[PDB]
């Protein structure tokens, strides 16, 4: 389940059980590590249990020297115990190994009738013995390593040394993941970057295939052939850029008028003859989503409001059952799980701690699987969930997510055909939400072009306090998006609110100094808001209406009609996001506020 | 539950009496009186069930003496009974209590040691006996009293004679309310005036922490240290020929005060065999019941809050999947009904326009049936639904709603027990909140007595123009209702948040014109906020912490603890709701806004 | 100049070498290291030149050990050789430090009356010997060093340890960062945190007046009292590979904080045997600067500021007549040129238009010739002057000039010695330039270093939307650039003024919306500004005075010291003008306003 290794001048044991530790998230019911000090003296020590008890073991009889191999046990292969859980030795070479060695019982005979004596049930020991063959026939580790390689079939990972020699490790990446971390004088290599990052940041990620020769002071990597390939190290990740601002003064403009491209750029790959094509989940895929019968969504803020659109649409276009949340809130509390559902998380970084949280408790509710809709790749939901779809809207500087959003809704919106409930309804929704899809690229285009309307408008705003933004239906979340948005960059006290319970509080609020807008209402709605604001009118309310040039409104004095162009309805939530985006960017700009980093805002909430 | 005592020249028994009758509009299960002659004879008689009893029982047997005490109990610690019935006795020592004493258990034992005998089940018991033991050690009641009530943790709120001496009365208000009445050679003692207009109307009102000693022609007040304090006396006109708000300014304030009575009301016929007993349902549904795996919620405003408490009840206790929605929100859009649901709808009036038409809308997308929790008799939504459950709470005529709140939660929590899907036990489950239920009106009541100290916090609030509620799970919805009450009868700006969401937008607003308050916190979340607040330091940002005293959370110069009672974890939510209810009313005292008739909101939204 | 320490099992030698190599961007003229291994040998190695040089030597040592320091020096006292550069030893004891020892002569002067051979002509030196002598007596090594570090006076970063027992260090913080990096079972230091990258992310950053006390697997913090104080440990989650902003969240923010080394690049070939070296302007230079009997300079905004103070510079300490004026003003006039004038034009962008303009039109006026001292090599200025001098600070993104204003003030400095005119009655002057220019980089640290305290300060200005700033001669123009840069990024109307001119009007307008600020006043200045802000406590008006310590100011309740640390006169605009730019800084990132790229201004005004 975990695998974690060290070449270093220091004892190295102490590490790997840290290492061990940060990799108790999945897993495990056994756990174990071998070191070897400069003469050539293994100590070796596995426990059934947690790794507390093998820290605790290891505690009171010291393992001293500066190589060595840990590794913590899901059993697939005989039943978790002492005798079964790795490191796995063969003399003198000792093994750690994730995943799965496919053609075990033949190699074993095979190696049985040679003399070696099989002492555990797992699939595993056959590497050790095997590698000891391969090396009783001269070379050194690397070459032994690279002829038993391709005798073994499966999706697993592996880490080999000889303790006649620790200066060197050797590894195999071949269907389980491994990545190396660089020192200063010494090298670590774990099945996830998760467990060096107490020593290291700088890592090497191994391609499907290679095969790595690793000492103190070097690092040799090559592929099933030998033929020594060179692989680079990253960190990160998320670089700026400049610059890339182009004719923008901000980031966060910049990345509000991309969304164009950004969409594009997420539909790409994923529309053929008319329909959603997901085939890039899995040849499975189809059929793990097939049985799922509720969606759950987990997300922060602005991400959280993308699932809250999302909602609407799978159970109105769809059909399936739908529930989102604050990761926060599901994360602290004792929940009841659907019947087959399908964890969902949105992220545009990957990284937010509640979010992660949500997704790894949802490991042990008995979810069906989970999903992650996310912009930025190998990042920690990416790499930790079942399924995941990349927004592809490049990386994104400011502080606050617009062409994110834009593109999570646009993902969401691609589930719905492949999630359909609710089928002969039907083809006429894959097709209307298709259509909606082709047109988005220049409806939200179209949308930009209203700017200087909306920067003449934003003049209305610059000098408020308070605002509140309403929203029916699919245009709530919305409405709690343009409220967000003007919290965030423009520092005013902006609500949401269901366009439905405005008489039931807010409206005692409303007067000048605090404007009132209305996200996209159709005519009956509107009727009802208008005679709200009458109520209201002696203290001068004011009602601000986004709305279809088509709905044919008229302005009064305390209404004002701000028009927009006609949209396919099934994007019209994406859609009139942009103008209060806008809204929010203008009325920074007149205050002077710093748009791509708001006070007391960050990017990516990491820690707790 | 209800409290008097007199000492007179004549007898008094004939005036308890009538006091105790006078009382019963406070829920209760027995009653009793014990009186005493200028000789010291005392006698003392109590039964089970309704006051009646005691009354005829006191007729063949009639009672002589100018001094005496006098009680209604609503149990709490030990089961409705003669043997537990007030007053207690140690001896010569006599004592009626309203309330829980919370380290009931370490004094029983300690004062088992000493050698006194308990025959009830009473926290009350250890109250007599360690006054008895008390002034063992010579002096004046009044000395033996001051030195008891430092050993005693909760509401020991209590009158106390002492047969040998029947010149004096030891009275204690703590946790619920204590009224002096004055008369001429005579003085009376009651938890509310309504027992003392037979035979006065001049009253002295007994603050949280005042101690009184009361003669035929004296009364001296003071607090736990002996220091005097002056309270005023003032004559009541009225009796209660005004629409009676009696005692209260506004009907607002009434029914927060109210509150204990309503949510006894609630259980009326609900609780039995130490179980929930909705028999009332008929046979008929408690079949349909056993059906449901889903239940969904529609309400609006307040009704909304409290179905969004009962969400975190439902899957946490009874391990049902639970949604709940705006009403206007699911009738405007078309739903995914899951599989055996309930429709519940939650609703004061029973006419709300957009709860009505959801069920109505449910109606014909196949729910298993419907169910109204409901305050008003003869109502829409109690005649179209399938089973209805009354809150009984009282007619709710202050524009916001208060009691109709907290006794919706009690109706929800007890619907728990009732739909429990999980296993093994599941019956402590339903013990806790049977065992929480029966201390609500008591909790309710110790937070009631906090006012005087949340009328003080109010100063904090009633200049500002903003407020942000934070809570997380349970006590989310709280900050939810909270927040709106301070928009409808203050007109400040409130917002609620989840806790976990602070650092996601809104610490971006937060300065000295608005501050932040969490309700009932943990310590790891208390310390996430603390953090986030010192963040905003330099803008004067203050947090505010609702918190049991338990807990030892310390204030800081940016970080204010409001400390309150401790109180069973089931209940929290409803616990916690009061001092927000007080908080908003006493801002809108000191701004004078329209408390009863809030500017713009109405009772019930009833048109469409 | 930089500083780097690790406490390891392994060697740290590499490591040590590692940090100093990250540190290279920092200018230094020599590098130096010394490790000790178990046994308690110690090897110290020291080069002159860049750390290449250091590491070099090293290849042939084999540098064993897991206890050291090491350091790159700029020199201040005693010229750049191996004699001088760091660590300096005291047999067992073993010194690195950053900043000034400024009582370096009368300690110097009575640790050889002690008996100690001083061995080099560095201040650093008797740090060495000192502690050395306080443990002669006895104690810890961290006894003896609080001893020691109470009788030094200046500016200090220093880490330091005992060869005979190496498992310990110390290290002292007063006017120069220090940062700890926590390893695994290792443990670091650094003067600058890019240098731990390689080993670690976590750090505690020691805050000024901090001594802490270092282990492997401990550390320690306390006060100059022994009292133990506590610093937070935190992640760096920190993207260091991400783009130019390195580890500052604003591009002003790095460009307040390199001003040490913009300067020490400024100062680059311009200081040769203790005298200003310009020969770069070519061999007959000194002909054309020799004729020279008056300056005038032309510029626009804070380069505007800077000329004005050097005009002050340029007429007490080289008597000749300077002439300062807006170039504006300049360009629209016609004006009268004095004899034989230098036309000097001050421009960070070398591209101003009103300033070119100004040249320009000079052309045609009878000047003896033009310098251009600008930040941008092949501007309109640099080409179209005869000649100029660069400030070399490297590109500013800030639309706000901040290391600009200061390099050139250096530049204007240096030009003081190489224009004289007072005979004299001169080289002392040179000298005390020389002496002052040395200091100033360590100086400006010095001043970051008070950054802590000025964030708080800046609360005090946060809400305001006036305030007056005053100065006196050469710091008259230090408090223009300081109103100016709050009016730049934090929008507040900020004026300065004439000190003397305070009574004959401003007075009229101060109270608490109108803070007072006065930079680096005398006692005689103070006292008269003192009454004056007394003529005005009844509106609440605020005296906010930057002034030196040694002066002993002592503060009332509406007059406010913040005490600084002593300076050379000469460099003392310099020195004052870094607590003005953070102030505003500070501001800007309370009030969240765009501090990179302010409302209405821009890097330079290049069109007409
Ligand atoms: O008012 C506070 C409650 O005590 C609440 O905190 C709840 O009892 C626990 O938080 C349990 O939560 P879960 O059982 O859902 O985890
Ligand atoms: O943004 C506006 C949309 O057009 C929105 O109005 C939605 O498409 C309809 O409300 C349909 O939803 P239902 O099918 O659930 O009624
Ligand atoms: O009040 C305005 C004056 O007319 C003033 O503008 C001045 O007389 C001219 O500008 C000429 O000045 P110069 O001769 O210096 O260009
Ligand atoms: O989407 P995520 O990367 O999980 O982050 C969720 C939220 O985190 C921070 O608050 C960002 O400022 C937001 O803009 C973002 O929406
Ligand atoms: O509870 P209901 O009768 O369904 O009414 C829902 C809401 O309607 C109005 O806004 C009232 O002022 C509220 O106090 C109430 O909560
Ligand atoms: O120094 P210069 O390039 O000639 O520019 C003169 C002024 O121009 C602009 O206003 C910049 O914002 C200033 O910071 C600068 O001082
Ligand atoms: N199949 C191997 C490896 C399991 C794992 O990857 O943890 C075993 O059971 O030992
Ligand atoms: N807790 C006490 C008092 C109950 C009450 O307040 O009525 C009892 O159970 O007897
Ligand atoms: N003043 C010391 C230290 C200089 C520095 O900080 O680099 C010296 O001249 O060596």
């Amino acid at each position: 389940a975990g695998i974690v290794g060290a070449i270093a001048q220091r004892d190295v044991a102490e590490i790997l059980l840290e290492g061990l530790r940060r990799l108790e998230y999945r897993g495990y019911d056994s756990a174990g590590l071998a070191v070897v000090d400069a003469e050539g003296h293994m100590t070796r020590l596995r426990r059934l249990g947690k790794v507390q008890m093998l820290a605790q073991a290891a505690e009171e009889h010291p393992l001293h020297g500066g190589t060595g191999i840990a590794h913590t046990r899901w059993a697939t292969h005989g039943e978790p115990s002492e005798v079964n859980a790795h490191p796995h030795v063969s003399e003198h070479i000792v093994v750690v190994h994730n995943g799965i060695i496919e053609n075990h019982e033949p190699l074993r005979e095979e190696l049985k009738a040679r003399g070696y004596t099989f002492v555990s049930e797992t699939d595993t020991e056959v590497i050790a013995h095997l590698v000891n063959w391969e090396l009783k026939q001269g070379g050194t580790l690397r070459e032994a390593v690279l002829r038993a390689i391709p005798q073994l079939r499966g999706a697993y990972g592996t880490v080999i040394m000889d303790s006649r020699h620790p200066d060197t490790l050797l590894a195999a990446r071949s269907g389980s993941p491994l990545v190396i971390g660089l020192g200063m004088g010494e090298n670590f290599i774990a099945s996830d970057q998760l467990a060096l990052l107490p020593v290291t940041r700088r890592f090497i990620f191994l391609e499907e295939g290679d095969i790595a020769e690793i000492t103190r002071r070097s690092v040799n990597i090559f592929d099933k052939t030998g033929a020594e390939v060179k692989r680079q190290d990253i960190e990160s990740n998320l670089q700026y850029d400049a610059g890339d601002k182009g004719i923008y003064r901000h980031y966060m403009q910049k990345e509000i008028y991309e969304q164009p491209n950004a969409i594009k750029n997420t539909l790409t790959g994923r529309i053929s003859h008319g329909q959603v094509d997901l085939s890039e989940l899995g040849p499975n895929a189809d059929e793990l989503l097939s049985k799922v019968e509720h969606i759950q969504i987990l997300a922060c803020g602005t991400s959280y409001n993308s699932g809250m659109v999302s909602r609407y649409w799978f159970e109105s276009l769809a059909g399936i059952p739908c529930d989102v949340e604050i990761a926060s809130e599901f994360r602290y509390r004792k929940s009841a799980v659907r019947r087959n559902s399908l964890m969902i998380t949105l992220s545009q970084s990957g990284e937010t701690a509640d979010t992660l949280a949500g997704l790894r408790l949802s490991k042990e509710l008995g979810y069906l699987g989970s999903l992650a809709i996310c912009n930025v790749p190998g990042s920690s939901l990416v790499r930790e969930s079942d399924l995941a779809l990349m927004t592809n809207a490049g990386t994104e500087i400011g502080v606050a997510s617009t062409k994110a959003f834009t593109t999570q809704l646009t993902v969401l919106l691609m589930l719905v055909a492949k999630l359909s409930r609710l089928k002969g309804l039907d083809a006429s929704i894959e097709h209307d939400i298709v259509h909606g899809l082709q047109a988005l690229p220049s409806r939200i285009e179209q949308m930009l072009s209203q700017d200087k309307r909306i920067e003449a408008l934003a003049e209305d705003f610059s000098d408020k306090h308070h605002a509140l933004f309403l929203g029916r239906g699919d245009q709530y979340p919305i409405a709690l998006e343009g409220a967000l948005k003007l919290k965030e960059i423009s520092y005013i006290h902006a609500e949401a609110y269901a366009a439905g319970e405005l008489k039931h509080g807010p409206l005692a609020l409303i007067d000048a100094d605090m404007p009132v807008i209305v996200v996209a209402p159709n005519n009956e709605l509107l009727e009802k808001l208008k005679s709200n604001i009458e109520e209201v009118r002696a203290r001068g309310g004011q009602l601000y209406v986004f709305a279809d040039q088509d709905a044919g409104f008229v302005s009064s004095d305390n209404m004002h009609i701000i028009e927009m162009p006609h949209v396919e309805e099934v994007i019209a939530p994406i859609f009139y996001t942009v103008p209060l985006q806008l809204l929010a960017y203008h009325v920074a700009l007149i205050k002077g506020t710093d748009v791509d980093q708001p006070r007391n805002l960050a990017k990516s909430v990491t820690v707790e």
